[PDB]
């Protein structure tokens, strides 16, 4: 698909996930499989999305010693997954093992795409941690370090987009967590966006992708 | 069938008949296992029911980091699996550890052990620098140890370097989970309540022997 929609599966069943699924069709967008999901049902349901024809976003944010998170991403390289993520707290050296556990997979290389700062939290719930820098700043301060790492992008919200394009550059990419339309945060610069309910609690998902996409450039 | 041995051996094969080759070498009696992040993205829940049919516990080592309520969920994942221990990042913040002991009171006693990486053992300072972190990795280990208590969560990943320190500072009760120059008696002796062993004893020549090396030493 040429499309940036990324599609959230957060469903507590395979029975309704996979009803959803059925309704839309991979030319319209990807999917993300997160840390619930895969808690409950493993790298089967990936495989199940992949035969279905999806592109998947791997939502584990694997933060780990650099040898264990290397052996996680490859392990995702060898699913077969688009996109897979990383905790950029889990520091430069985890970063660089996991672009380095890449390399041989070539252009069959998930996107790797490292966590900053969580939305959740604020500088209050940072300060507890020893971290003084507002959440903006200390995201774009592991953003920084990502792009030095070799990573292809960060999870970032529309709000920030503007700033990090401008200080990261173009070729960095932008994916949301997760107010603008989605043909907003794309002139922001997001390069994809991650949605959810609107698209998984619509009466007509197909419609729903369809006027989405239509507003989007490919 | 419990097992009185504080050992938890790392299971961090690539390749599901090589773990149980392993598995059905040693006995449930003398070890618990110990699945983290490779294994389960290669094989999922199945792989701990599988472990669970054959009477061991299981250390589910995720190291969830995530949002409070998306942590919470996948904790709940895990208790509904019924492993023995599971842990989480200390770094998400206190939220997100309230968040993931709450979601633990309605399994009760059959809860796992929760337990919060503090530092990675990995980390070295000048890792931390660059997340702009100036304490030691020990004295940032004991400020989000004291944080995890103060949490309510069960205890830490802690070196055994340490374990004479937390035990004085944190008390008795809170568990000390070694993630593997001091040898495991020792470690015992430092106050060290869990010790997990990895290819010292995966990789040996002859693991059962060398398991029951360890066991002889405890
Ligand atoms: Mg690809
Ligand atoms: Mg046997
Ligand atoms: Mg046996
Ligand atoms: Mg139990």
């Amino acid at each position: 698909t040429s499309s940036p929609v990324v599609v959230a599966l957060d469903y507590d069943n395979r029975d309704k996930a996979l009803a959803f699924v059925e309704r839309i069709d991979p030319r319209d967008c990807r999917l993300k499989v997160g840390k619930e999901m895969f808690t409950l049902l493993g790298p089967q349901f990936v495989r199940d999305l992949h035969q279905r024809g999806f592109e998947v976003f791997l939502d584990l944010k694997f933060h780990d010693i650099p040898n264990t998170t290397a052996r996680a991403v490859a392990a995702a390289a060898e699913l077969g997954v688009w996109m897979v993520n990383v905790h950029a707290s889990g520091g430069a050296r985890m970063m660089t093992a996991a672009r380095e556990a890449l390399l041989p997979f070539g252009k069959e290389a998930p996107l790797l795409i490292a966590v900053t700062v969580l939305t959740s939290m604020e500088a209050s719930d940072l300060q507890d941690l020893g971290i003084m820098l507002s959440p903006a700043d200390h995201a774009a301060k592991l953003a920084a370090l990502t792009k030095r790492c070799g990573l292809d992008g960060v999870v970032c919200s529309a709000q920030e987009a503007v700033r990090f394009k401008q200080e990261l550059g173009q070729e960095f990419k932008l994916v949301t967590p997760g107010i603008m339309t989605p043909e907003q945060a794309q002139q922001a610069g997001v390069d994809y966006m991650v949605i959810g309910r609107p698209v998984t609690q619509s009466a007509d998902p197909v419609a729903t992708l369809a006027s989405i996409n239509a507003s989007l450039n490919k």
